């Protein structure tokens, strides 16, 4: 916990040159078009362009700590806006091109983006979510729940119960929420395409779920500025900013990135919207 293993921190960044970057995003489009069941895996790299620092990037939390410096936030969690990548993931779900979303992120931005909570696994918890110890009812607050480590927040359950409410932030030694992990695992095993975005894949078992897509011959795409633990297992590795990658991809797919209305919570995925017809591939 003090000696908690933080993994490989501050590895050099890789940038694919523009011609290679454009060709690999075309190939990502081709894979997304061909796939029956697409699962996306997100880590802290998708929120860096909203001012929230990652863990192991050059100015990540743990990288900075190793060099006796502090991370820098350009936002509060409460004032953080969903990125282009966040909003692209909202649209890809609404048109049926995303089956499921697995996130290691605690920043609350997937939920706040409007992404349906029944297609999301929050493997490490949500800064804004408290849960009733008695009835298990979750509350999605407009401000961060002021405790970490699954502690009493001081609030009681209002279900029609008075149970103690606790944060959902795992400490190092805590095991993952059984529901979120079971659904992530089932989605990842059944996917024929898993796309990782802004995760170094160093944390077990979170970082290993994408590998489960490989069994029964599924494909694995890794989008990341640094090397990741499983780069060897990728069919496609794209070294670029996830916003540049996801906006080119959406343009290839003929989709617009929708407007963010401010913080909104969707419990259940709505019926699928229309999508463009598919290109002839080959
Ligand atoms: N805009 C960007 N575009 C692409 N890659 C990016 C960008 N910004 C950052 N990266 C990359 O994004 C990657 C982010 O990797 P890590 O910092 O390990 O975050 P995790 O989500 O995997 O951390 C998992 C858990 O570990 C913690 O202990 C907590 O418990 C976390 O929940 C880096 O390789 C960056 O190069
Ligand atoms: O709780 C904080 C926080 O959430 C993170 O939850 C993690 C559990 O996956 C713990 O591993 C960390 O210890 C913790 O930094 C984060 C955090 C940092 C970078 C992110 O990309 C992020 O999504 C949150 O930063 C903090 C900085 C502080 O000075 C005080 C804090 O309480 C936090
Ligand atoms: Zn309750």
């Amino acid at each position: 916990p003090f000696t908690a293993d933080k993994g490989k921190c501050g590895l050099p960044e890789i940038f694919d040159p523009p011609e290679e970057l454009e060709r690999k995003v075309w190939e990502l489009a081709r894979l997304v078009w061909q796939s029956s069941s697409v699962v996306f895996h997100t880590g802290a790299g998708i929120s860096t362009a909203s001012g929230i620092p990652d863990f192991r990037g050059p100015h990540g939390v743990w990288t900075m700590e190793e060099r006796g410096l502090a991370p820098k936030f350009d936002t509060t969690f409460e004032s953080a806006r969903p990125t282009q990548t966040h909003m692209a993931l909202v649209q890809l779900e609404r048109v049926g091109l995303l089956r499921f979303l697995v996130s290691q992120n605690v920043d609350g931005l997937h939920v706040r983006s409007g992404f349906p909570r029944d297609k999301l696994a929050e493997l490490h918890g949500n800064m804004f979510v408290e849960e009733c110890a008695k009835c298990k009812t979750q509350y999605v607050r407009d401000t961060v729940v002021g405790t970490m480590g699954l502690k009493a927040t001081g609030r009681l359950c209002t279900v029609a119960c008075r149970g103690e409410l606790r944060d959902t932030i795992l400490d190092w030694e805590d095991s993952l929420p059984d529901r979120d992990l079971a659904l992530a695992d089932e989605a990842s095993r059944n996917a024929d395409l898993s796309i990782t975005l802004g995760t170094s894949l160093q944390i077990r078992p979170s970082g290993n779920l994408p590998l489960a897509t490989k069994r029964r011959g599924g494909r694995l795409v890794i989008v990341n500025l640094q090397p990741t633990k499983h780069d060897r297992h990728a069919d496609l590795r794209i070294h670029g900013y996830v916003d540049e990658v996801m906006t080119r991809l959406m343009k290839h797919l003929g989709l617009e990135i929708p407007a963010w209305d401010g913080p909104r919570v969707l419990e259940r995925a709505l019926p699928p919207l229309p999508r463009p017809p598919t290109p002839k591939l080959e």
